[PDB]
């Protein structure tokens, strides 16, 4: 294999041979993959033979092999912490291999918690931080790659961004200083900065963090400290802004509804019926309204300029189009006189359909977001039940729309399934609609329409009404294995896609990469 | 609740329990658990053509039947 | 052994004598009766055929396996 | 609710276990130069043309 004797003595760790063959010199010479004898030794991690090898003139700290790896690559990837500890005393270069990976990558591939530390730990922390390479599929970032391996270590290295600088606990001068520097701006770290093929979306060290979920990592304070800078700085004034607007046209039309009579038209000037009074109040909201759906079409218009062939793909976007395309038609008598039946069929359709689309932007919060993520999977699961609803209810509805002809509640075919989906949830008229008409011998198969009354409760109020209760109790049990992740994951994943089209000189303007916080001022 | 409150009493009008708004909340609070009044509040109307809006009011019937008895009620027993 | 068989077979035996005036003369009580029996059973066996299916087929199956455990409690529910 | 978590539990399976069953079912009735003519032993899928 050509190794020469010091590298047989440096392979099995033995210190005095080392120190006897380097008082008569063996040159350093590179064997077949042109290991040093330095890299032997760092591969066993006999760091006492380390020591003496490390005061000589030192020309194999800088060797290579041949896949480019120096000797600090193979104690990081052997696991060897004291001996990483040795060579970063000295002044070990920090060069990637072929691969495109320097140390810090390979000890996190291998695993090696205790060596992570002590790169850490010691100094020269920064520039090996920003040693890295990009367009590399593997050895992507330190930090992103720290996550995605090794959480308890990246842990310890928040605690470092975390200072109190003041040991007076519980002063009116006690503060803590956050630092954010770990958590962002990827390309701030490498110094030369090419930017070639740099297209590094925003908040990559959360991203990485809810994509490898790891829910530790997001509840240590300096994370939910850089959540409410990002919250604080524009989160909390836009997501007031984008639900400012959408109330402003909701409100308004709660008022209009709530102070007519729903029977009536009205023009701008109150109603017809000429009623004449606080027509001051009739007019300014059915000028908001319609202010307000005028900018819900180019709020969506201009949602299709920033996604075409994508915007249709989601059925919130064809829900926020019937909000407005109502309301329009709601308060035009603003402008051009429309039938008083028309002008409150689409005000049925508007404030039904208003607060129901509500009900989704309220889905970005904190503490009611969870529900509104449990409500849409059960209404997903129960949507994927419908052919089995509608062939159950539809051979219910036959069936008692034959036996029961002669009673009203099932003279119509079309009446007959509804009055079945009337009496889905137990509200079976058991007297009014069996019992007395068969006591009147006013049943014309009093025999089966019994027999079908039994064959319907036993399947349709028991079985079927269970099934969905045994469907829901499993799917909320599946959510809420990972509810606390699900709330940081909308809150993440909110900003990454508020910054992607935000312009970027304002963003310059509202980051502040640290905060100071004063705290008594105000798994197997 | 307010949602379906407030269609119901725009499409409901006519009849007593959706009279106030106020109380169409309630009986709309009332109507959670199952106790549809099918048959005196939206049948006997409608064979009756005292239903302004007899598409909807059924198509607003068949949607709350879906959200609040079935899918908000199995959410809290879920939840439970 | 399959409870499917019968179900098919009550299938056709009342679609034959619900049509079967097209040969000879039935009494109309009998030939709705019949036909009241028919119109139930098909769509109700209609959902065991999409059974073999990729999307829906996993509700049927549930949809069976709640109904055997509900007639191993038959017993219970005749003597209470 | 213990019924339906017992079947959720192997869903995903229990969906392909049914596409198979269905085919071996069905091939065992079907007469054999049928199956020659029908079989084509691989095929070409142009993407972008159209555990404790
Ligand atoms: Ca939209
Ligand atoms: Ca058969």
């Amino acid at each position: 294999h050509g190794m020469t004797p010091l590298h047989l003595a440096a392979k099995n760790g033995h210190d005095k041979v080392v120190q006897l063959l380097l008082k008569k010199g063996a040159l350093f010479l590179s064997d077949h993959n042109g290991w040093t004898a330095l890299h032997h030794a760092s591969m066993g991690g006999y760091t006492q033979t380390m020591k003496v090898i490390l005061d000589t003139n030192l020309k194999c700290t800088d060797r290579l092999d041949e896949d480019g790896n120096t000797a600090l690559h193979f104690a990081a990837r052997e696991g060897h912490a004291k001996a990483v500890a040795l060579l970063l005393s000295h002044n070990a270069d920090i060069v990637l291999n072929k691969q495109q990976a320097s140390f810090l990558h390979l000890a996190l591939h291998n695993k090696r918690k205790e060596v992570v530390l002590t790169i850490i730990r010691s100094k020269r922390w920064d520039e090996c931080l920003k040693i890295f390479s990009h367009n590399s599929p593997g050895n992507k970032c330190p930090i992103t790659e720290m996550i995605e391996y090794l959480p308890e270590c990246m842990k310890v290295l928040l605690d470092f961004c975390m200072l109190h600088s003041t040991e007076d606990k519980s002063c009116r001068d006690y503060y803590i200083e956050y630092n954010f520097k770990y958590l962002q701006c990827p390309l701030e770290f490498t110094k030369k900065t090419p930017t070639q093929d740099v297209i590094y979306e925003p908040l990559t060290a959360l991203n990485a963090m809810v994509q490898n979920n790891r829910i530790e990592l997001l509840n240590h304070p300096v994370c939910k400290e850089y959540l409410l800078m990002k919250w604080l700085a524009y989160g909390f004034r836009a997501h007031m802004m984008n639900l400012g607007s959408y109330c402003l046209g909701l409100i308004p039309m709660t008022i209009l509804v709530v102070n007519i009579k729903p029977g009536m038209a009205f023009n701008s000037t109150g109603i017809i019926n000429l009623d004449t009074t606080n027509s001051y109040l009739i007019k300014t909201c059915m000028i908001l309204v319609f202010l307000s759906s005028i900018f819900g079409y180019c709020k969506e218009a201009g949602q299709i300029f920033q996604q075409k062939r994508n915007y249709f793909m989601d059925i919130s976007n064809v829900l926020e189009w019937i909000i407005y395309t109502t309301g329009i038609i709601f308060v035009l008598p603003l402008f051009v006189e429309i039938p008083a039946h028309l002008q409150w069929q689409c005000g049925a359709i508007a404030v039904y359909f208003y607060w129901m689309n509500f009900l989704l932007y309220l889905q970005r919060f904190e503490n009611c977001g969870i529900f509104i993520v449990m409500l849409e999977v059960i209404l997903k699961t129960l949507l994927r039940s419908t052919v089995v609803f509608i062939f159950l209810l539809l051979a219910f509805g036959l069936s008692f729309y034959i036996l029961l002809n002669l009673q009203d509640p099932f003279s119509s075919p079309l009446l007959s399934i509804i009055q079945t989906f009337s009496m889905m949830l137990g509200d079976i008229n058991y007297r009014e609609s069996f019992l007395e008409p068969y006591l009147r011998n006013e049943l014309a198969h009093p025999v089966l329409s019994f027999a079908q009354l039994v064959s319907f409760t036993i399947f349709v109020p028991i079985v079927l009404m269970n099934l969905l209760i045994g469907l829901a109790v499993g799917d909320i049990a599946d959510v809420q294995k990972h509810a606390s992740l699900k709330r940081i994951a909308m809150q993440v994943e909110l900003h990454t896609s508020l910054e992607k089209k935000l312009p970027l000189w304002f963003l310059r303007k509202v980051d502040q990469k640290s905060t100071i916080v004063y705290p008594n001022k105000p798994s197997l």
